């Protein structure tokens, strides 16, 4: 019980209305992974009713990114500046 898969961030379709990623999941609900926990270091995505857990390939400059689009506030910025 632990995270064999692994989905790139950009496969993962995000939810901006939600501040959240999901996956399509056969079951009755879809992977959830939130930016919360993503920006905590941790990722993996975990659906409800079925109970499966996966995990995400995140980048600091897709979080800065999807936290511009999501509606999130401002993030402490990465050490990537020029
Ligand atoms: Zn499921």
């Amino acid at each position: 019980m632990s995270t064999y898969d692994e989905i790139e961030i950009e496969d993962m379709t995000f939810e901006p209305e939600n501040q959240m990623f999901t996956y399509p999941c056969p079951c009755g609900d879809r992977f959830q992974i939130y930016l919360d926990d993503m920006f905590e270091g941790e990722k993996v995505a975990v659906c409800p009713s079925c109970s499966l857990m996966i995990d995400v390939v995140f980048d600091k400059e897709d979080l800065a990114e999807y936290y511009e689009e999501a509606g999130i506030h401002p993030p402490e910025p990465i050490a990537a500046a020029a």
